[PDB]
């Protein structure tokens, strides 16, 4: 066996690290274990939809950043008080459930009898109601992978905010997450920092594979050590990966400008991210039927993003209807 951690907590290049020892490593007889922190970031499964999953506005005013992981499953939120563990077996020796019990033992070890169980969607709660982890798997041609969360200090309250979409009008069958009460191991005990678990999850994992209690720190952005991480690393960073893989949606929604009021409806179809159908509905009384035929021309093809949808009193009121439409992206 083996055992690894990131000096990186820059999402993309720990999910890189995760894609090359997958491609890259002899995993007969030498599993690994592999230990990772992120800053700020929510992540999405493969075929899930940001849209639906969180609330991108406040994320981007709070620098949260945005990935979406190589394995299917639901959104959860990562920062410096969350520990992530990817378990890389050959696909003959994957088994979730091992790990898990195998992350129960560590807890158990720096808090003796810590009530923590895994259930058969592959949860850990604690106290029997408690979410502190979730998982997901990959299986490869040469290897398989189940990485799971670990929530040790984690902001609980900024958690749920950022995991609630304010998007309305969203018409998908892109896969759903399934919203759960969650804890940190420190609200049950401040012992339990991410540093302590770490320890207590290497130390365990040690004993179990029979193999020396060390941790091998490694640098993602190292070319010598992991030929061609920086390509799979701008992959996963790439608008086309992280927003363009995102399932078929529509949606239908309105919104109000004063002017009384005028009610605007709009009928978007959104394909690989990008707006395949558009039709935005203003009263004609309030703008002109050629200028909103001219708005909905002009977004067909472009990305179903606030970005790319900048770049007299016809001119005040295009203004506040581009606004509107910025806000639902
Ligand atoms: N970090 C973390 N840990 C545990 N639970 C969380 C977390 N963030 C959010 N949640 C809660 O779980 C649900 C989502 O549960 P759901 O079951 O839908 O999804 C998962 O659990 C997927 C886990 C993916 C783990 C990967 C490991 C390396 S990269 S990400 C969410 O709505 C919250 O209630
Ligand atoms: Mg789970």
């Amino acid at each position: 066996g083996l055992i690894l951690q990131s000096i990186s907590n820059d999402v993309y290049h720990n999910l890189a690290v995760e894609d090359w020892i997958h491609d890259h490593m002899n995993l007969e007889g030498k599993p690994v274990l592999f230990l990772w922190r992120n800053s700020p970031t929510v992540v999405i499964g493969r075929h899930q939809n940001p849209w639906q999953e969180c609330n991108l506005n406040l994320m981007r005013e709070e620098g949260v950043k945005l990935a979406r992981r190589r394995s299917g499953g639901g959104t959860v939120y990562h920062d410096m008080g969350n520990i992530n563990l990817t378990f890389f077996t050959t696909k003959k020796k994957y088994d979730r459930m091992e790990n898990l019990k195998l992350v129960v033992r560590a807890l158990k070890a720096v808090h003796p009898h810590l009530d923590v169980q895994a259930t058969k969607r592959f949860d850990l709660l604690l106290d029997g109601q408690f979410k502190i982890s979730g998982t997901a798997s990959k299986i490869g041609r040469n290897a398989a992978y189940h990485h799971c969360t670990l929530l040790c200090g984690t902001d609980g309250t900024f958690l749920s905010s950022l995991l609630k979409s304010p998007y309305q009008g969203i018409r998908s069958n892109a896969t759903a997450s399934t919203p759960a009460l969650v804890k940190n191991l420190m609200e049950k005990d401040p012992t339990l920092t991410c540093e302590v678990v770490i320890n207590a999850v290497a130390t365990e994992y040690a004993t179990s594979h029979q193999i020396d209690n060390h941790i091998h720190l490694i640098n993602p952005t190292d070319e010598t050590v992991f030929p061609g991480i920086n390509s799979k690393a701008i992959e996963l960073q790439t608008w086309e990966w992280i927003y363009g893989k995102t399932p078929k949606f529509s949606v239908d929604t309105s919104f109000t400008v004063l002017h009384s009021h005028v009610e605007i409806k709009v009928f978007i179809d959104v394909k690989n991210g990008r707006i395949e159908v558009c039709n935005i509905e203003a009263p004609d009384h309030w703008l002109p039927l050629e200028i909103c035929d001219q708005l909905n021309s002009s977004l067909i093809g472009s990305k179903f993003s606030p970005i790319e949808t900048t770049v007299d009193e016809l001119h005040s009121k295009w203004n506040i209807l581009c606004e509107k439409i910025k806000g639902i992206m």
